[PDB]
């Protein structure tokens, strides 16, 4: 046996949520529904004009560790905060999820990366991100005995972004391929794919990544097309297992020739989609790592994703493991 289903490796976030009209936007020259980085002075400046927020824990990987330990599998974090209130809420937040987290900060400077997230009216997520002390996060940050009993090890494409963090996912991959796990990654963001094209796909191909994760706006990104066909089947002969997401449209996970289609569930209305590609990959590693059929995997993925989208904030208040239950997902 193992210790950990499901080990991910994100940039540790805390979240600040406000709704926004449609011409806030545009006035701030903030990319709708893109993460856009920002630097301190940035930082400031939008929060100046960011109306009464809310704060929650946050941080792609994070959101997905905290899925599936809510949907009541094992699962591990690695990430960096800062010795600061906001990495004090961010380590609560995940280890009372039960989720195992021991990265320690290196100081309280630079501070807990934070993402200003303004919510429009469709429900749409613009997230605006200041790394800090996400930058910090390197191979020292490795815990080889947790990558080594974990099943899978998971991680944001959203790591590139940081000087260092990229080592810590390359010893990951080694250690997890030692010790015969699998490795999975998130393409995390359509820019953050046209930033590392190149890099991204060579994870794929070098074998690194077995399971890479996708929205259709990432694997059109990825592969340069308007053509979503193409992008299933460029993305199918790529990597091992692909689990591509179509919002409303549900997803189609791709394994060599097989694909399998899974619907969305029906939504009473789209409050917040914050939190939903993370969410989907909660529900896939937690069946998947359960031994469950691609399908129902999917299934578990969309699920987790549904109910997230019809609350605020990013990591669902309500028991998946409960709902996963009443859904025959079990
Ligand atoms: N640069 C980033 N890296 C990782 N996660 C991020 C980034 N920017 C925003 N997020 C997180 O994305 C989550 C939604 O997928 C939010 O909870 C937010 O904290
Ligand atoms: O075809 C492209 O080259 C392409 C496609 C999607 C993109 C999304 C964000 C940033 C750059 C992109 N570039």
């Amino acid at each position: 046996m193992t210790r950990f289903d499901v080990l991910t490796v994100g940039n540790a976030i805390v979240d600040i949520i406000s709704r926004c009209n449609d011409q806030f936007l545009i006035d701030n020259q903030i990319t709708k529904a893109a993460m856009n980085l920002i630097d301190a002075e940035r930082a400031e400046l939008l929060y100046s004009r960011m109306g009464p927020a809310l704060e929650a824990s946050g941080g792609s990987a994070g959101n997905t560790a905290a899925g599936v330990a809510n949907l009541g599998g094992k699962a591990a974090y690695f990430g960096n905060v800062a010795a600061d209130q906001l990495g004090d809420i961010f380590t609560h937040d995940i280890r009372a999820q039960g989720v195992h987290y021991q990265t320690k900060p290196k100081g309280a400077f630079p501070p807990t990366a934070r993402s200003m997230i303004f919510v429009t009216e469709d429900g749409e997520r613009s997230m605006n991100t200041y790394l800090g002390a996400c930058v910090e996060l390197g191979p020292e940050d490795v815990e080889a005995d947790v990558v080594a009993d974990a099943k899978v090890t998971y991680f944001e494409g959203y790591l590139w972004d940081p000087p260092r963090a990229k080592e810590a996912i390359l010893d990951c991959a080694r250690i997890a391929h030692q010790h015969g796990r699998e490795m999975s990654m998130t393409l995390s963001d359509s820019f953050c794919v046209d930033r590392y094209r190149g890099e991204f796909l060579d994870l794929m191909r070098s074998g690194k990544v077995d399971i890479v994760f996708a929205n259709r706006q990432e694997a059109l990104s990825l592969y340069q097309t308007d053509d979503f066909e193409e992008a299933l089947n460029r993305i199918a002969a790529d990597c091992k297992i692909a689990a591509v997401t179509m919002s409303e449209n549900g997803a189609v996970i791709l394994k060599g020739r097989e694909r399998y289609y899974v619907n969305a569930i029906r939504i009473r209305e789209v409050v917040d989609t914050t939190g939903a590609g993370d969410l989907f990959a909660s529900g896939f590693l937690y069946g998947y790592t359960q031994g469950r059929s691609l399908e129902d995997c999917g299934k578990l993925g969309c699920l987790a994703a549904g109910i997230v989208i019809q609350q605020i904030g990013p990591r669902p208040m309500t028991s998946l493991s409960e709902a996963a239950k009443q859904a025959g997902l079990i």
